[PDB]
């Protein structure tokens, strides 16, 4: 039939749910910062059609980018706060699910990363400017 060995009890998965959920809000409160990305995002293309010159347009994104860093951040401490987490061998879902977290986390990093990234190097390259190195 299905020869079974392993302790003889089996009593339904309470704490590994318990586990588990905790892991699951995680992964909305990711969806959530991802989500005000979007929603800033579609608010700032708005704006980005015209409003003011180039000066306050670069200044814009250039501060755009900036708090884009702080979104990144948050995504940050998402993968920090899971690689201080502690946890056996034992829960395979859970698990599982921590695993898949941390490459949303680097993606949602990145992503976030680059769209300010990109925000920045536009707006950067406008202004270069010179310099001056003494002390």
């Amino acid at each position: 039939g299905s020869p079974e060995f392993m302790l003889i009890g089996e009593k339904s998965n309470p704490e590994e749910e318990v586990e588990l959920k905790k892991l699951k809000d995680l992964e909305v409160s990711a969806e959530k910062i991802a989500n005000h990305l979007q929603e800033l995002n579609k608010e700032l293309s708005g704006i980005q059609q015209g409003f003011l010159a180039k000066e306050l347009q670069a200044e814009a994104l250039c501060k755009l980018d900036r708090k884009v860093k702080a979104t990144i951040e948050q995504f940050m401490k998402i993968l920090e706060e899971i690689d201080t987490m502690v946890l056996p061998e034992q829960f395979k879902d859970s698990r599982l699910k921590r695993k898949n977290l941390v490459k949303k986390v680097q993606v949602f990093l990145a992503e976030c990363d680059t769209v300010e990234q990109y925000i920045c190097q536009e707006t950067e390259r406008l202004q270069s400017t010179n310099l001056a190195l003494a002390e």
